[PDB]
DNA sequence: GTCGCGCGCAATAAACC
DNA sequence: ACGGTTTATCGCGCGCG
Protein backbone atom coordinates (compact mmCIF):
# COMPACT_ATOMS: atom_id res chain seq x y z
CA UNK A 1 0.00 0.00 0.00
CA UNK A 2 2.07 2.90 -1.34
CA UNK A 3 -0.90 5.27 -1.33
CA UNK A 4 -0.01 6.30 2.23
CA UNK A 5 3.58 7.08 1.23
CA UNK A 6 2.61 9.41 -1.62
CA UNK A 7 0.05 11.38 0.41
CA UNK A 8 2.47 12.04 3.27
CA UNK A 9 5.02 12.88 0.57
CA UNK A 10 2.59 15.38 -0.96
CA UNK A 11 1.77 17.07 2.35
CA UNK A 12 5.50 17.34 3.09
CA UNK A 13 6.25 19.04 -0.23
CA UNK A 14 3.26 21.36 0.24
CA UNK A 15 5.08 23.32 2.96
CA UNK A 16 5.17 23.89 6.69
CA UNK A 17 1.80 23.82 8.44
CA UNK A 18 0.09 23.70 5.05
CA UNK A 19 -3.22 21.90 4.54
CA UNK A 20 -5.39 20.84 1.61
CA UNK A 21 -8.62 19.04 0.77
CA UNK A 22 -9.33 15.45 -0.19
CA UNK A 23 -10.73 16.67 -3.52
CA UNK A 24 -7.40 18.36 -4.29
CA UNK A 25 -5.47 15.18 -3.46
CA UNK A 26 -7.64 13.17 -5.85
CA UNK A 27 -6.89 15.61 -8.67
CA UNK A 28 -3.13 16.00 -8.32
CA UNK A 29 -2.20 12.43 -7.34
CA UNK A 30 -4.57 10.96 -9.94
CA UNK A 31 -6.33 8.69 -7.45
CA UNK A 32 -10.10 8.29 -6.90
CA UNK A 33 -11.31 10.33 -3.93
CA UNK A 34 -12.88 7.17 -2.48
CA UNK A 35 -9.52 5.53 -1.80
CA UNK A 36 -8.06 8.89 -0.75
CA UNK A 37 -10.54 9.58 2.05
CA UNK A 38 -10.28 5.95 3.18
CA UNK A 39 -6.54 6.49 3.65
CA UNK A 40 -6.80 10.04 5.03
CA UNK A 41 -9.12 8.99 7.87
CA UNK A 42 -6.79 6.03 8.47
CA UNK A 43 -3.62 8.13 8.69
CA UNK A 44 -5.33 10.46 11.18
CA UNK A 45 -6.21 7.44 13.33
CA UNK A 46 -2.56 6.35 13.21
CA UNK A 47 -1.73 9.83 14.54
CA UNK A 48 0.40 10.77 11.53
CA UNK A 49 -2.18 13.26 10.19
CA UNK A 50 -4.52 15.71 11.89
CA UNK A 51 -7.92 16.83 10.61
CA UNK A 52 -8.87 20.50 10.75
CA UNK A 53 -12.63 21.01 11.01
CA UNK A 54 -14.35 22.31 7.91
CA UNK A 55 -16.44 21.50 4.88
CA UNK A 56 -14.66 19.82 3.26
CA UNK A 57 -12.18 18.78 5.97
CA UNK A 58 -8.62 20.06 5.68
CA UNK A 59 -5.69 17.69 6.15
CA UNK A 60 -2.12 18.31 7.29
CA UNK A 61 0.71 16.39 8.93
CA UNK A 62 0.15 16.00 12.66
CA UNK A 63 2.47 17.96 14.94
CA UNK A 64 1.09 17.67 18.46
CA UNK A 65 0.39 14.10 19.59
CA UNK A 66 2.93 11.38 20.36
CA UNK B 1 -20.41 3.38 -24.39
CA UNK B 2 -20.86 3.06 -20.63
CA UNK B 3 -24.53 4.05 -20.91
CA UNK B 4 -25.61 1.23 -23.24
CA UNK B 5 -23.75 -1.17 -20.94
CA UNK B 6 -26.04 -0.05 -18.11
CA UNK B 7 -29.10 -0.19 -20.38
CA UNK B 8 -28.24 -3.66 -21.70
CA UNK B 9 -27.91 -4.96 -18.13
CA UNK B 10 -31.31 -3.57 -17.12
CA UNK B 11 -32.91 -5.52 -19.99
CA UNK B 12 -31.84 -8.96 -18.74
CA UNK B 13 -33.60 -8.49 -15.39
CA UNK B 14 -37.31 -8.90 -16.15
CA UNK B 15 -39.63 -5.92 -16.51
CA UNK B 16 -40.64 -4.62 -13.09
CA UNK B 17 -37.60 -5.55 -11.03
CA UNK B 18 -35.02 -2.87 -10.23
CA UNK B 19 -31.49 -2.63 -8.86
CA UNK B 20 -29.12 -0.30 -7.03
CA UNK B 21 -26.04 1.60 -8.13
CA UNK B 22 -23.97 -0.39 -5.63
CA UNK B 23 -25.16 -3.59 -7.31
CA UNK B 24 -24.35 -2.18 -10.76
CA UNK B 25 -20.88 -1.03 -9.69
CA UNK B 26 -19.93 -4.63 -8.93
CA UNK B 27 -21.48 -6.45 -11.88
CA UNK B 28 -20.17 -4.07 -14.55
CA UNK B 29 -16.80 -3.57 -12.82
CA UNK B 30 -17.08 0.22 -12.72
CA UNK B 31 -16.65 2.69 -9.84
CA UNK B 32 -19.98 3.80 -8.40
CA UNK B 33 -19.08 7.45 -9.06
CA UNK B 34 -19.31 6.87 -12.82
CA UNK B 35 -22.30 4.52 -12.40
CA UNK B 36 -24.46 7.10 -10.61
CA UNK B 37 -23.20 9.84 -12.92
CA UNK B 38 -24.58 7.91 -15.91
CA UNK B 39 -27.74 6.73 -14.13
CA UNK B 40 -28.88 10.26 -13.23
CA UNK B 41 -28.21 11.36 -16.81
CA UNK B 42 -30.29 8.54 -18.30
CA UNK B 43 -33.26 9.48 -16.11
CA UNK B 44 -32.95 13.12 -17.18
CA UNK B 45 -32.98 12.15 -20.87
CA UNK B 46 -36.11 10.03 -20.29
CA UNK B 47 -34.32 6.73 -20.90
CA UNK B 48 -34.53 5.64 -17.25
CA UNK B 49 -36.72 6.12 -14.18
CA UNK B 50 -35.51 6.58 -10.61
CA UNK B 51 -37.36 5.21 -7.58
CA UNK B 52 -35.91 7.38 -4.81
CA UNK B 53 -35.03 5.51 -1.65
CA UNK B 54 -32.23 4.29 0.58
CA UNK B 55 -30.48 3.47 -1.59
CA UNK B 56 -32.40 4.57 -4.71
CA UNK B 57 -33.66 1.93 -7.13
CA UNK B 58 -33.27 2.15 -10.91
CA UNK B 59 -35.25 0.52 -13.71
CA UNK B 60 -36.30 1.12 -17.31
CA UNK B 61 -38.38 4.26 -17.78
CA UNK B 62 -42.10 3.47 -17.65
CA UNK B 63 -44.40 5.49 -19.90
CA UNK B 64 -47.30 7.27 -18.20
CA UNK B 65 -49.24 8.88 -21.06
CA UNK C 1 -29.45 29.49 15.02
CA UNK C 2 -28.69 33.10 14.11
CA UNK C 3 -28.85 32.60 10.34
CA UNK C 4 -31.69 30.15 10.97
CA UNK C 5 -33.67 32.94 12.65
CA UNK C 6 -32.94 35.35 9.79
CA UNK C 7 -34.37 32.83 7.32
CA UNK C 8 -37.27 31.74 9.54
CA UNK C 9 -38.26 35.35 10.24
CA UNK C 10 -38.28 36.23 6.54
CA UNK C 11 -40.39 33.21 5.60
CA UNK C 12 -42.75 34.47 8.32
CA UNK C 13 -42.55 38.11 7.21
CA UNK C 14 -43.39 36.94 3.71
CA UNK C 15 -46.90 35.49 3.41
CA UNK C 16 -48.36 32.97 5.87
CA UNK C 17 -48.68 30.38 3.08
CA UNK C 18 -46.04 31.60 0.64
CA UNK C 19 -42.74 30.00 -0.37
CA UNK C 20 -39.45 31.28 -1.75
CA UNK C 21 -36.19 30.13 -3.31
CA UNK C 22 -32.67 30.00 -1.92
CA UNK C 23 -31.64 32.51 -4.59
CA UNK C 24 -34.33 34.90 -3.35
CA UNK C 25 -33.12 34.45 0.24
CA UNK C 26 -29.51 35.03 -0.86
CA UNK C 27 -30.02 38.51 -2.30
CA UNK C 28 -32.48 39.72 0.34
CA UNK C 29 -29.97 38.78 3.07
CA UNK C 30 -26.55 39.55 1.58
CA UNK C 31 -25.53 35.91 2.09
CA UNK C 32 -24.10 33.51 -0.51
CA UNK C 33 -26.46 30.83 -1.81
CA UNK C 34 -24.17 28.16 -0.34
CA UNK C 35 -24.72 29.41 3.22
CA UNK C 36 -28.47 29.70 2.66
CA UNK C 37 -28.84 26.16 1.33
CA UNK C 38 -26.74 24.88 4.24
CA UNK C 39 -29.34 26.30 6.63
CA UNK C 40 -32.39 25.52 4.48
CA UNK C 41 -31.70 21.80 4.09
CA UNK C 42 -30.63 21.58 7.74
CA UNK C 43 -33.99 23.05 8.77
CA UNK C 44 -35.78 20.49 6.59
CA UNK C 45 -34.25 17.50 8.39
CA UNK C 46 -35.12 19.24 11.67
CA UNK C 47 -38.73 19.31 10.44
CA UNK C 48 -38.86 23.10 10.81
CA UNK C 49 -39.13 23.79 7.07
CA UNK C 50 -41.00 22.19 4.17
CA UNK C 51 -39.26 21.82 0.81
CA UNK C 52 -40.94 21.54 -2.60
CA UNK C 53 -38.80 19.77 -5.19
CA UNK C 54 -38.26 21.82 -8.32
CA UNK C 55 -35.99 24.19 -10.18
CA UNK C 56 -35.15 25.77 -7.87
CA UNK C 57 -36.60 24.09 -4.76
CA UNK C 58 -39.22 26.07 -2.84
CA UNK C 59 -39.12 26.47 0.95
CA UNK C 60 -41.98 27.32 3.31
CA UNK C 61 -42.78 27.12 7.01
CA UNK C 62 -43.93 23.69 8.17
CA UNK C 63 -46.04 22.65 11.16
CA UNK D 1 -44.43 6.29 13.12
CA UNK D 2 -40.99 5.16 14.26
CA UNK D 3 -39.98 8.66 15.39
CA UNK D 4 -42.82 8.57 17.92
CA UNK D 5 -42.01 5.14 19.38
CA UNK D 6 -38.26 5.80 19.58
CA UNK D 7 -38.90 8.54 22.16
CA UNK D 8 -41.18 6.62 24.53
CA UNK D 9 -38.52 3.96 25.18
CA UNK D 10 -28.52 2.37 25.43
CA UNK D 11 -27.24 1.49 21.96
CA UNK D 12 -28.86 1.49 18.53
CA UNK D 13 -27.86 -2.18 18.60
CA UNK D 14 -29.80 -2.57 21.85
CA UNK D 15 -32.82 -0.78 20.33
CA UNK D 16 -33.13 -3.38 17.55
CA UNK D 17 -34.62 -5.93 19.96
CA UNK D 18 -36.75 -3.69 22.17
CA UNK D 19 -38.67 -2.51 19.09
CA UNK D 20 -37.95 -5.26 16.53
CA UNK D 21 -36.45 -2.70 14.15
CA UNK D 22 -33.40 -3.05 11.88
CA UNK D 23 -30.35 -1.19 13.16
CA UNK D 24 -30.15 0.72 9.86
CA UNK D 25 -33.54 2.30 10.59
CA UNK D 26 -32.74 2.90 14.27
CA UNK D 27 -29.46 4.76 13.69
CA UNK D 28 -31.42 6.75 11.11
CA UNK D 29 -33.90 8.10 13.67
CA UNK D 30 -31.14 8.45 16.28
CA UNK D 31 -28.85 10.70 14.23
CA UNK D 32 -31.95 12.52 12.95
CA UNK D 33 -33.31 13.16 16.45
CA UNK D 34 -29.82 14.12 17.66
CA UNK D 35 -29.78 16.82 14.97
CA UNK D 36 -33.14 17.92 16.43
CA UNK D 37 -31.38 18.43 19.79
CA UNK D 38 -33.46 15.80 21.61
CA UNK D 39 -30.72 13.14 21.69
CA UNK D 40 -26.99 13.13 22.42
CA UNK D 41 -24.36 10.64 21.21
CA UNK D 42 -21.74 9.14 23.52
CA UNK D 43 -18.35 7.90 22.33
CA UNK D 44 -18.66 4.14 22.63
CA UNK D 45 -17.92 1.06 20.55
CA UNK D 46 -20.64 0.84 19.45
CA UNK D 47 -21.62 4.41 20.43
CA UNK D 48 -24.11 5.04 23.23
CA UNK D 49 -27.25 7.17 23.27
CA UNK D 50 -29.39 8.99 25.82
CA UNK D 51 -32.17 11.58 25.85
CA UNK D 52 -30.87 15.12 26.42
CA UNK D 53 -32.97 16.92 29.03
C1' DG E 1 -19.33 -5.31 13.98
C1' DT E 2 -18.05 2.01 14.70
C1' DC E 3 -22.00 2.81 9.77
C1' DG E 4 -26.50 7.19 10.13
C1' DC E 5 -24.84 7.13 3.56
C1' DG E 6 -29.41 9.35 0.31
C1' DC E 7 -23.78 11.33 -3.08
C1' DG E 8 -24.30 11.95 -9.15
C1' DC E 9 -21.26 17.45 -7.88
C1' DA E 10 -17.42 18.98 -12.28
C1' DA E 11 -10.55 17.58 -14.64
C1' DT E 12 -18.66 20.96 -16.50
C1' DA E 13 -22.49 22.34 -19.51
C1' DA E 14 -25.52 25.39 -19.95
C1' DA E 15 -27.71 29.59 -18.72
C1' DC E 16 -27.84 33.88 -17.12
C1' DC E 17 -27.37 39.19 -17.53
C1' DA F 1 -7.75 40.84 -31.27
C1' DC F 2 -11.78 37.97 -25.53
C1' DG F 3 -18.47 36.55 -22.73
C1' DG F 4 -17.48 36.83 -16.84
C1' DT F 5 -20.41 34.81 -13.47
C1' DT F 6 -24.04 31.72 -11.75
C1' DT F 7 -26.77 27.54 -12.16
C1' DA F 8 -27.93 22.49 -11.63
C1' DT F 9 -32.33 18.80 -6.72
C1' DC F 10 -25.82 21.95 -6.17
C1' DG F 11 -27.23 21.22 0.22
C1' DC F 12 -21.67 17.38 -0.22
C1' DG F 13 -19.49 16.64 5.51
C1' DC F 14 -18.91 10.49 2.67
C1' DG F 15 -14.02 7.26 4.50
C1' DC F 16 -18.61 2.22 4.66
C1' DG F 17 -16.01 -3.63 3.73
Amino acid sequence: SHMEQRILKFLEELGEGKATTAHDLSGKLGTPKKEINRVLYSLAKKGKLQKEAGTPPLWKIAVSTQ
